[PDB]
């Protein structure tokens, strides 16, 4: 009875590590992704998975481009960055007839606003994970330890069967908790990806190089006074401090130190950012709660403007 | 009768080019600069100023370091650059006993308040000036065509003798008019120079660059906009739009195209740059006026960061 059918978009280290569990444990899965020697390494040769030991555990897989399925799901496990999003529902808009759950487990606030577009709300949950996984390659991926998983419907009057849910995921031996505080914690890291993404993409220096000004809890601050503004008008707990202090922690060199985060790295290889995901986004929600976001929206337009030199 | 004992707080390419037609018109002229080659130069062998004909016209003229001067005047004309001005005068606090006239011609917002704190502000006028010059080298500069200057005392009603003043550059033949317009046009070139210095240098690119950009417009309306807010609270003639359309004639290669403008190269140079008294300025002013200026007020943090960065 715990049986569902499941889809994963976005198979990629998470994905495909959470659709390994689930197969495991009897479930049938689809892995989808648009990269093609991921998918095709899986259909032809099988998923590997590097454990704790060095040992490859080969297993067999089913694995499709998006605009490739015909198929219907009981359960849709998105873990599509927020940026691509809006293509993989786009090219996935026939499955969604059936009206499945959508569990969304990418980051990014602009998810659920995003998935409203395409579902109806009251079908979307939204969660975290502490599960690791490496992405070692096309059909490899590496994973050590543990984790698990919180869960919060959009709507929790409305959506039926989180029990169920739960069970099938604990069945594969996930650890899936129901939580009030899930939305929170998403838009935690959303802080302080706003920060330290964009700062340092905006100055050409890694996490401790920001660390280092004279100025870094101003610069903080500015960004972070309002996301707990729009925080506040659309009711999510946020904490300013809180998050200041997880910004901290990234600092020293045995943490992130001498990391450039992926903001920085997508602007050094020309690709384009998640800008109007992350301060763009607190702007735009801003906007709409009438609760003024002018660093943030200023911000967003520095990034753009460094993308448009870039491409030159 | 329109002899008036004078100092050159500033012997730069302005300053020397205007100590030179006032003294020539029997004006006791003294050049102040700490440029050591530049003051030795003139000491040892006359300031020279080769014409539009590329003639050399050697002359003989009187120049010190400020801490070197115990000497008093009717009038000073300070050229020096906001930044420097405060150290300036500083340096120069005996010889202002007298309470003479200071004729502020630098760029610069932020020179009435800073010269405020130094001498009676009855004392003080602003001008501005289309006579051009260029520094060649120590007591060398380059001179062609004329120009004009435009004056505003500060205080108006508390001003002697403005009709003086102007016949006395008149009579040295700088063409000087009284005017009520010269705090306006100095917040234009610094609604310019807040647009294009800060963002060319936030974006290491030059004035045509930052032309060609699809949200430059944006980038400027977010600045001016600040400025506009501000001149209006303080009672300044100012136009957001008039200052765009110049801002605008800079971006052909004919004209600034190619131009990495004065901030970019101190940026680049590991010099401070001018920002506290540019958009800087306007966030203070703001501040005081109760005018927010978040975006002028993270500009300039920004750029701080930035330096910071450079030194390493």
């Amino acid at each position: 009875s715990e049986f569902m059918k499941i889809a994963i978009a976005g198979a990629g280290a998470m994905g495909s590590r959470f659709g390994v569990k689930l197969q495991e444990a009897g479930n049938q899965v689809t892995l989808i992704d648009n990269w093609s020697a991921h998918v095709d390494q899986i259909n032809q040769a099988g998923l590997t998975v590097t454990t704790d030991d060095g040992v490859d555990h080969v297993y067999t897989m089913t694995a499709q481009h998006p605009e490739a399925v015909t198929d219907q799901f009981d359960l849709i496990i998105l873990f599509t960055k927020t940026m691509q999003m809006d293509a993989m529902l786009q090219q996935l808009a026939p499955v969604l007839t059936n009206h499945p759950i959508v569990l969304t487990l990418g980051n990014g606030i602009g998810n659920i606003e995003t998935i409203e577009r395409h579902v109806p709300k009251n079908q979307i949950v939204v969660g975290t994970t502490v599960w690791s996984s490496g992405l070692t390659g096309p059909g490899h991926i590496t994973v050590t330890g543990g984790g698990s998983i919180s869960l919060q419907a959009v709507v929790p009057d409305q959506f039926p069967n989180l029990a169920d849910l739960i069970t099938t995921l604990n069945a594969a031996g996930l650890n899936a908790s129901a939580a009030d505080n899930v939305l929170a914690a998403i838009w935690k890291k959303a802080g302080l990806n706003s920060v330290l993404n964009t700062y340092c993409t905006l100055f050409d220096c890694n996490i401790g190089e920001f660390g280092a000004l004279k100025n870094w809890q101003t610069l903080t601050a500015t960004v972070l006074d309002e996301f707990q503004a729009v925080a506040d008008a659309a009711q999510i707990q946020f904490s300013a401090a809180a998050v200041t202090d997880l910004i901290a922690a990234q600092f020293p060199a045995a943490v992130n130190g001498n990391h450039y985060p992926s903001m920085h790295q997508d602007m050094a290889n020309q690709r384009p950012t998640e800008i109007d995901f992350l301060n763009g986004y607190v702007a735009k929600l801003g906007q709409q709660l009438h609760v003024p976001t002018p660093a943030n929206a200023l911000l967003t337009q520095l990034i753009h403007s460094q993308e448009q030199l870039k491409q030159i």
